[PDB]
């Protein structure tokens, strides 16, 4: 307790449900990594997730190379070398600092985040990465004339970064493009950067930290690195508690074994919030329920298979690292009429609780577990998930095409709904109809 206190301000902005107070279950999960860093105590987040009190009585309760993230990226790459969609394209726009000091910044972030400068070998047990000096990371800059111009320098950039071939056994997986604008206070970065060495949280990190820099800030020490993060997974992997919570889900899921962005009205955004409370799981939840129940009917099944996105770091010296984390682990939702809308919102909820909880449980784990049961693989087609002084945007410009059938991204801008199929079996107007029935599943659910 006073700790409970503590964290729980941290997290919310404001002293002590969890979600009734404006909490998520991201926030849920790292605030229980703040605990269990302190006090040396780990809460499930289910039994959580699913009051102060309740948490109090938990805690009072409770007993005192590449990582596969890294390498299921690397290893696509290998199998289609001139596919370049796995190169991320990262559009920072920087207002009130100096050529020379974004410049410095920028060779200090990549100083500090070595995932940013490493050449990645072959290997006869998988990949093993070398780091490189931050001077060998390419950093052209560009002056532009006027702000038009800079948009055409930039334009250019996109082309020529998209189609660019990363040399990953040589060269460092990141190029900088800077461009600033005569008599201006805005400069450009386009950061294109190969995905096995970088992520969404991993974007976020880099840009908080580049506004730190420019604001004369100091950045404290790493609590970690991309290789202690792989060491600790290849141990836990060994120890076989990884593979264990894969051959229980395995059980369950046995049975089953063009981009168009839409804001979300208003009414369903509030009818999504509303159920959510009522059924004390998080609006996320009721967003996925409405998307499996929508691609149920439209694929004309009982049981549907979704993938749900995760950011995949699990522990708290995980949460300022640069590298890849993302980790993607099935759900299976069954379309059963009998059972009431609040009690399949409810099983959807905690089993997202439980995927989040075991965020560090490799997708391969899963399908192994899976084949060691008969399957042939896990086939996964269908996907969610969610996302004073110098100013700092940061945006990805999407990558084109598409490796699942169908994704749902919510972005928290009210809520923003990103679509994004493979132009063969979900096209535009498909993908319009099917957020339109997701609209009405969520107002007839509420
Ligand atoms: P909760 O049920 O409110 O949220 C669900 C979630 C925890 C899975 C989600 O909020 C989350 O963790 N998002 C992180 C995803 C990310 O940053 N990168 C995915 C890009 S592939």
């Amino acid at each position: 307790e006073q700790a409970l206190h503590q964290a729980w301000q941290a997290q919310l902005g404001a002293p002590p449900g969890f979600y009734a107070a404006g909490g998520d279950s991201l926030r849920a999960v790292h605030l229980l990594a703040t605990l269990r860093q302190r006090l040396s105590r780990r809460v499930p987040l289910q039994a959580f997730a699913g009051t102060p009190e309740a948490l109090l009585e938990l805690l009072r309760q409770a007993a005192p190379g590449l990582s596969l993230a890294e390498r299921r990226l690397w290893v696509a790459q290998q199998l289609a070398p001139e596919d370049t969609s796995y190169n991320l394209l990262a559009h920072l726009r920087i207002v009130g600092a100096t050529a020379d000091a974004i410049e410095q910044a920028l060779r200090q972030l990549l100083e500090r985040h070595v995932a940013l400068r490493r050449r990645v070998e072959t290997g006869v047990d998988g990949p093993q990465p070398h780091a490189l000096a931050a001077h060998a990371v390419p950093l052209q800059r560009l002056l532009a004339s006027d702000a038009v111009h800079a948009e055409r320098l930039l334009e250019d950039g996109v082309r020529r970064e998209g189609a660019r071939v990363f040399d990953l056994a040589h060269e460092a997986p990141a190029r900088l493009l800077l461009v600033v604008t005569r008599d201006s206070a805005r400069a450009d970065l386009l950061l294109s950067v190969h995905h096995y060495a970088f992520d969404d949280v991993s974007l976020a990190v880099f840009a908080a930290e580049l506004k730190t820099l420019l604001d004369g800030g100091r950045l404290g020490v790493l609590a970690s690195t991309p290789e202690q993060v792989a060491a600790r997974e290849r141990a836990a992997l060994a120890s076989g508690r990884l593979d264990r919570v894969a051959e229980r889900w395995a059980e369950r899921l046995l049975p089953l074994a063009q981009r168009l962005a839409l804001p979300v009205s208003a009414a369903v955004h509030a009818a999504c919030r509303a159920l959510a409370e009522r059924t004390s799981v998080s609006p996320f939840s009721a967003a996925l329920q409405a998307f499996a129940e929508v691609l149920g009917a439209e694929l004309g099944v009982d049981d549907l298979l979704v993938g749900v996105a995760l950011a995949g770091r699990s522990r708290l010296e995980m949460q300022g690292l640069v590298g890849c984390f993302v980790n993607l682990l099935p759900l299976a939702v069954g379309l059963r009429p009998e059972q009431s809308v609040e009690w399949r919102l409810r099983q959807v909820g905690h089993d997202l609780l439980e995927l989040l909880e075991h965020q560090d449980v490799p997708l391969e784990c899963v399908t192994q577990a899976l084949r060691q049961r008969g399957a042939s693989g896990l086939p996964i087609r269908i996907a969610c998930g969610a996302h004073a002084g110098v100013r700092v945007e940061a945006d990805f410009i999407p990558v084109p095409g598409a490796r699942l059938d169908l994704t749902l991204w919510l972005e928290d801008q009210g809520w923003l709904a990103v679509w994004t199929g493979v132009s063969a079996i979900f096209d535009l107007h498909r993908i319009e109809r099917l957020h339109q029935a997701w609209e009405r599943r969520l107002l007839a659910n509420a």
